[PDB]
RNA sequence: UUUUU
């Protein structure tokens, strides 16, 4: 009767005449210690050169220490390490280091030069503003499952959904609406309740995002519109 | 004078100074017989689990029998088999079986549980409504090239443009206006004329379409909108 | 201190505790002389069969003369030659040859049969209209960096943003708003100032683009709107 | 013409 959806069952589906019918929080706690031996600067460098580093990881089977990032994006186990999972851990680690003030001055100084931080025009004032900076460009639904990261993920997802045009995010490459949906799905999965305290924290995050800011098309906007008309 | 486009002729073109100059309807007839050895239920299963199957087919060079679907999306020949072309054939196959009364009851029963049929709220009464059900989710411009499928393709395309909001179709992923245009290009290419007989058929389809009718975000929606403003 | 981005350096980044950190105008002037030995017909043929020629170059490491277009799209140097960089230069060569009247009639005659010219319905009357014809399908932000090519690039970019639907430009394949943005970034980078003389020229370009001429949907529109009104439109 | 719902 009914079988499991496998690659062979799809082949059999097409070639026979027979009737045929068909948690990251845990991952984080177990793999965070492994990357803790990285440097704060090493973490910020990974973030700073994410896109460039990503290309190198995807060239072939990238193995570092006991961990290996497979070339096959398909079939990834709860133990398996993807680039997104590696990228996310490093951000979670950096936020944890925001609990120490000495690291906060290191991160705040260095992350102020990051490409994404300037594009968002993010004001880097207090600890919450620095934490947001670490979040920029990160896999929000993944990070949202980690405790105390629920609000910071959804506020940034909302911001990315509202201002996707201003941030220059291509909707064809990144569904900014789908991302927010998955974040909410994550929170409901771990029965996250949005009481006033969570809303209290989120608005403080949103306050930083609100105060944040093409620049070239604005420089020629007065003469560009005459041709437009 | 004029020469053939070859790799060497481009080298001569760039390095010398001498003057140098250089249909799914068919696809269906040739590949439909191949998938006819499938079961009626197996076809309906493919439709029901299209998205799930889609991911698996795109995993690697998917080969079933003598046919192989390549991973390389670029450079696809008129003979080459894509997932959408496979999907289209199976729907065309299923519609052909709507000419049999035994199959009509079989298809009608199974496809009533399909996700798209329920989302559209499509009433499955007569043969034409069942045919519409099979069409849901299909590559309309492809199917439009097959004879007698012109009206059912363009009428459904028209409907998707009118009720795109009600159907929950994301404009960023699917240009619903562009879709209707591509269907018309196919029809105009084979000189299809919408006389009284054809428009009559379409109106019968349109009558059925007229009578037709995220979750995690709804949970946090009340507190979510505050950040949106 | 700072090191080069290599596969080994990423491993060191992730497994160790050490502190670890990682213009076409010039390109044109240095590479334009090389393509000058081509024929006008050779240049115009390249324009006519761009997509078909493009695929052959992408087949393998395509080498012509001392120049080689590598298959590896990643890591392209300021000296390295890509197809888009190759294609744009050929257009630049062709536009420069519009300053001579003999070539002007040759280009006008040949390029009038080219796909983009016919699809855009571009009227080929004077020299400026001919220059516009050569630009169609070209890499605008690259060419915009070449001097005297600034206004003609941004005016056409504006037009491509406004009429992207009528021109059959696929938004999933080509962000026509991003295109206009990149051109402006180039112009602001070389401090291009849009004074009265430039805008005057641009409007002459824009006038030609205005004068140029879904299509298949209008053919059925009489019996296409009858169904729209059934669905409440 | 290719791709996603």
């Amino acid at each position: 009767s009914k079988v499991k959806l496998t690659k062979e069952n799809i082949v059999a589906l097409l070639t026979q005449g027979k009737d045929l019918e068909f948690n990251f929080k845990t991952f984080c706690l177990e793999n965070l210690d492994q990357i803790k031996k990285m440097s704060i600067i090493s973490c910020l460098t990974f973030l700073k050169n994410r896109q460039s580093i990503m290309k190198v990881i995807k060239q072939s089977d990238f193995t570092f220490g006991k961990i290996t990032i497979k070339k096959t994006s398909d079939r990834i186990g709860a133990t398996d390490m993807t680039f997104r999972r590696l990228d996310s851990l490093i951000r979670v680690r950096l936020v944890e280091e925001t609990g120490n003030s000495e690291n906060l001055n290191t991160i705040k100084s260095k992350i102020a030069s990051h490409p994404l931080i300037q594009a968002y025009g993010l004001p880097l004032d207090d600890a919450k503003s620095v934490r947001l900076a670490i979040m920029l460009g990160g896999s929000l639904p993944l990070i949202a499952s980690v405790d105390s990261f629920e609000m910071i993920s959804v506020v940034l997802a909302i911001y990315q959904d509202a201002k996707y045009k201003d941030l220059g995010i291509d909707p064809k490459k990144y569904d900014t609406k789908e991302a927010l949906g998955k974040v909410c799905t994550v929170l409901k999965s771990k029965a996250f309740e949005m009481n006033e305290d969570q809303v209290k924290k989120g608005k403080e995050y949103a306050a930083i995002l609100s105060s944040s800011n093409s620049v070239a098309m604005e420089h020629y906007s007065e003469t560009l519109n005459k041709f437009y008309e």
